[PDB]
C-alpha cells in the first residue's frame, strides 16, 4: 500500500534554501493537485538513517551519482543520478543488519535482517528477526549506533520498511487545500513539537494514492534534530 | 505573581567551600522571611541564559566588573557582592544570533523573523504538562525568562528549539515546605537532596528557585547537593510531569 | 548476610561463545550441570560500571593483577586467562570511587567516610531509590560503582553510587531451566540464543541494562553481555537505569 523511494520528494510546504530554510505557508503545487483528484494522503513518519531497499534476496544502499561522475559497476537509475547499487565490501555496518552465524563462510546468514516493525497489535514498534525476502521489493531505511550518531536510540543496526508508522493526529492537509484552515506550516510546527509521536521522529512523509510523496524535515520547521531532542524511537507511541 | 531576575540568588541552604556544598543550615535571610510571614513557592531550576523582555524586545543578561565599560543601552539591575559585579541586561548585539532565533521565523519581514513573535515553553491549560506555544512577546514584556535550546548550555533538557520561559512557571509539588525547619523536621539538605534523586520532577530539573512574596528568592543548583548535571543526567524538559 | 553472590572471581557466559566473542544456542556446560542439580537460578541485571566491595569499613577497588608484576601491599587475593582477582584499599587518586561517599565540608576528608550514597530497591520492589546508607549495612558485599565519570554514565545516573550485586531481579527473563534436559527428557524449548537477545531487544527491563548475571544457588555465575548478544551498549541506545520498571 505504501510507496517506494525511488526519486527525490518534495516538501509539503514551499521552503527556500538559504546557503537554513525559509517555509511558508504555501503548499506544493502537485500536493494541492494531488488532493484535488480525490488521492488518499497517509502521512508517515520520516526516520533518520541511510536509504537502502531489498531487491532479489539482497540489501541494496542508495547512490546518488553528481553529473560526470563513474556509474559504480552495478548501479541501476531510478530517478543528480539517483539509484541504487549492492553493498561492497567495506560495508561493514550495512552487512551488520542480517542475523549473525558465526558457523558461515560469511559470519552471516545472508536470509535473514533485524528489523524495526509494528506488533501485532497497532500500539508498538518490536525488533523482529524477518527473512530479508519478505521485504524483497521494498525501500527501508538502515538506522543504528553506526549511522547518523544514532538519533534513535536504537540497540542494533535493523531496517524499517518506508511507511510503517502511521502518524496519529496529523494535521490533515485537505483542510489547506480547496480552506477552513490557512497556518500548515505552524500547525505542523506544532504538531512536531506537542505531539507523541512527533518528538519520536526526523520529520513526516506523506504516501499518496499516486506513489508520489511529500515530505518535510524537523530542519523546514525550524526544529532542531538530534539524539538529545529526540525521543527513542523504540518508545513510540502508535 | 512570579518574582524578577535582577539581582544575584542567595541559596537556600548555608553552603560551604570545599566548590560550593550545601549544609544543613537554611540562609539567615530565609529563616527572617519564614519568619516574617512570606509564602514560599518552590518553582523548577532550567540551565538556560538569563535574558528579559524589556519594552518589547529581548534583553540578554551582562554582568559588568566596576572597573569596566557599560555598554550602550546597558540597564543595572543589581550588584554581586562575593565577586562585586554589576548585574544587567543589554539589548542584543548582532551577533547574538541564537538569542534572536527564538523568534518565529517571518517570510514577510525584511530579516526572516517576526520581531513580535516568540517561541515559549509554558504550562498547558490543565497544569499536568509544558508544551511549546507561539506567543506575542508582548505577553513577556517586563518579565525574565530564561532562553534554552540547541546551543546554550549544550541542551541539557533536550529542547526541540530555541524556546523561552518565564521564570517561577514550573511550580514544584512534594517539595519540602521550608517551613518546617525554620523546629518540627531537622534534615534539609538531605529531604531537598533525596527530592531531586527520587522526586518525580527533580530528575528533570537543574534545580530549585523559592520565589517569596517580598520578591526574595533562594536557589539550589544539583551541584549544590553534590549531584550531576547534564543532558545524560537529566529526563527532558518536555515530558516533565506537573 | 544477603542471599545475593558475591562476585570474587571471573564469570564464565551462560552461553558457550564463538570468536568478538558472541553467544550461541548452548548453555554452558558448567550452568547445565548446575541446573540439573536443582540449584536455584536467579537473572540478575548486569550494570556496566567498575567492580568494588565494601571490606571492613572502606570501599575497596578491585584489581586483577597479571602474573608478571608485583602485588601492591593490601592485596587481597579472591580468585583467579592467566591473572589473578584481587581486591584493594582506594588510592588517594580514585577522586570517583571515593566520590560516591556522602560530602561533608566540616571533615579533613570532606567525606562522611562512615556513609555512602547506593541505589537500591525501594520499599515496594516496584523502582529503584537513592539512598544514603551506613557503610557497615554493605560490608563484605561486592558493589558495582557506576556514576558520570564511569564509561561515561550510559544509565543516566545523577551522582556515583554503589549498588549491590544482584540487587535488581529480572522480571520476564528465560528461565533457562526449560533449556536443559529434565530427567533426561527432551528440553522444552531449544533456542535459548533467541529468546534472550529477544528479552534484551523487546523486555520492558532489557533495554535499561547492560546485560544479566545469574546467581546461582551454589555461589556460581553467569553471565552474558549485550555484546554476547550482537547488541549495542551505550547511552543512547540505554533508558536511564533509575527508571528501570520492577
Ligand atoms: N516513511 C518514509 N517515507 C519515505 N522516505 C523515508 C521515510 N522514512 C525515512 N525516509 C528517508 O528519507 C529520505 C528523504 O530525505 P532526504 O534523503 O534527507 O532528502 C528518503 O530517501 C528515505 O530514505
Ligand atoms: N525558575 C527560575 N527562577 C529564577 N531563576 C531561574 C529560574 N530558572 C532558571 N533561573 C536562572 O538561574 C540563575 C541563577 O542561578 P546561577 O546560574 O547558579 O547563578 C539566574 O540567572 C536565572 O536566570
Ligand atoms: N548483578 C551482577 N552480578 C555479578 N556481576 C555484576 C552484576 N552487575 C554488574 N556486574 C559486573 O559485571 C562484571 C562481569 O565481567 P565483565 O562482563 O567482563 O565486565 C563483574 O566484574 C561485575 O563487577
Ligand atoms: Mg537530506
Ligand atoms: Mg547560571
Ligand atoms: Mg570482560
Ligand atoms: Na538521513
Ligand atoms: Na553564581
Ligand atoms: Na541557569
Ligand atoms: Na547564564
Amino acid at each position: 500500500k505504501m510507496c517506494e523511494v525511488h526519486d527525490k520528494i518534495s516538501a509539503i510546504l514551499v521552503c527556500a534554501h538559504v546557503k537554513k530554510y525559509l517555509a511558508t505557508n504555501c503548499l506544493n503545487p502537485g500536493l494541492i493537485s494531488a488532493i484535488q483528484a480525490g488521492a488518499r494522503v497517509v502521512p508517515t513518519a520520516k526516520t533518520d538513517g541511510t536509504c537502502c531497499r531489498v531487491f532479489n534476496g539482497k540489501i541494496q544502499k542508495r547512490r546518488d551519482i553528481k553529473p560526470g561522475r563513474e556509474v559504480p559497476e552495478g548501479w541501476i537509475q531510478t530517478g543528480h543520478l539517483i539509484g541504487f547499487m549492492d553493498l561492497e565490501k567495506g560495508d561493514k555496518w550495512h552487512y551488520d543488519c542480517h542475523v549473525k552465524d558465526p558457523s558461515s563462510p560469511s559470519g552471516l546468514d545472508i536470509n535473514k535482517v533485524l528489523c524495526i516493525t509494528t506488533n501485532k497489535a497497532g500500539d508498538a514498534l518490536v525488533y523482529e528477526e524477518v527473512n530479508i525476502a519478505d521485504l524483497n521489493g521494498h525501500t527501508v531505511e538502515l538506522m543504528g549506533p553506526k549511522f547518523q550518531s544514532n538519533p534513535h536510540g536504537l540497540k542494533a543496526h535493523c531496517l524499517m520498511r518506508h511507511g510503517t508508522v502511521k502518524l496519529t493526529d496529523f494535521p490533515d492537509l485537505r483542510d489547506y487545500v480547496s480552506p477552513l484552515k490557512e497556518n500548515a506550516l505552524a500547525d505542523i510546527r506544532n504538531w512536531f513539537l506537542n505531539s507523541k509521536q512527533g518528538p519520536h521522529l526526523e520529520g513526516v512523509v506523506l504516501h499518496l494514492d499516486n506513489g508520489e510523496m511529500y515530505k518535510l524535515h524537523r530542519h523546514h520547521l525550524d526544529l532542531e534534530w538530534s539524539a538529545k531532542s529526540a525521543r527513542p524511537l523504540d518508545q513510540i507511541p502508535l
